[PDB]
């Protein structure tokens, strides 16, 4: 499997958690050994990205609560769940791995394509990511 493919897997487990939040850390991370086939392989990168995102849900949440809505701009000189999925991810996998600012927001516009949501748009925020 290509690194993105198992960006696609974890944004996709992540996404059927956003429907029936909150649960304990312990148990997502449970709840994702049980979500493996033979078709994704499960390694170690995507467990400790969901590691991350399960320690870290509530801080990452408020984090984009809050930046869209500072998104109130003048002149320049309601997100939903899959394109909150993917922001998450994004947020999940620079904390576990550091994954640099460019390649994560290619990635996540990537899985945006992949999912024909087409609201590219609302970027993985150049704003919520650290460029290193
Ligand atoms: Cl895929
Ligand atoms: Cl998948
Ligand atoms: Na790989
Ligand atoms: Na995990
Ligand atoms: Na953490």
């Amino acid at each position: 499997l290509t690194r993105t493919q198992r960006r696609i897997a974890v944004v996709e487990f992540i996404f059927s958690l956003l429907f029936f939040l909150p649960k304990e850390a312990e148990v997502i991370q449970a709840d994702f050994l049980e979500y493996d086939t033979k078709e994704r392989q499960l390694n170690e990168w995507q467990k400790l990205i969901v590691k991350a995102f399960s320690e870290n849900i509530f801080s990452f949440q408020k984090k984009i609560e809050e930046q869209q809505l500072k998104n109130q701009l003048e002149i320049q000189t309601k997100i939903d769940l899959l394109t909150t999925a993917v922001v998450l991810c994004a947020l999940s996998e620079q904390k576990a791995h550091n994954t640099d600012k460019p390649l994560l927001i290619s990635e996540a516009l990537l899985i945006m394509d992949h999912y024909s949501q087409g609201a590219e748009k609302k970027q993985t925020h150049a704003l919520l990511d650290k460029l290193l």
